[PDB]
RNA sequence: AGCAUGGCCCCUGCACAAGGAUGACACUGCG
């Protein structure tokens, strides 16, 4: 009953159920989301890799960029894999130490899924 | 899939704050 991770993030796979019309539009939704926020990504087979060096989708990030700030970046690096298995969209966190960037990306992705579907 | 704690995506906001909305959530505590 060891606890060497008594406060580490214990959720690393995020899943979203997808109806037929989501399953059909998942590709255009994903491309829009990723390219409208300038998010680096590449195809690694049946899987997408996202490698970010800084948060670029946050409202805070928009405030920092659209404003001339002394530091024009909110850094924090993270890698994650996007997949579709069993009519579910999965995002697995595969690299990084800051969980908040990965959960921030997940929250924005979830918002994208609710918006471009309704 | 309760209550507390917390942050996340979105809105207001020069910064720090403080709100608002909302859905997906989560470290641990009551247990």
């Amino acid at each position: 009953s060891t606890s060497l991770s008594k406060y580490f993030p214990h959720k690393v796979l995020q899943n979203w159920t997808l109806d037929p019309e989501l399953c059909a539009q998942i590709d255009d939704i994903l491309q829009k989301f990723l390219d409208d926020n300038k998010i680096p990504w590449s195809k690694k087979g049946s899987v997408l890799e996202i490698s970010t060096k800084s948060i670029t989708w946050s409202r805070k990030a928009r405030r920092i960029s659209k404003s001339q700030t002394s530091v024009s970046s909110l850094e924090g690096q993270m890698k994650c894999e996007l997949n579709v298995i069993d009519n579910q969209l999965q995002c697995k966190w595969i690299e990084g130490y800051d969980y908040n960037v990965y959960e921030s990306f997940c929250s924005a992705l979830a918002r994208a899924l609710r918006d471009n579907k309704k």
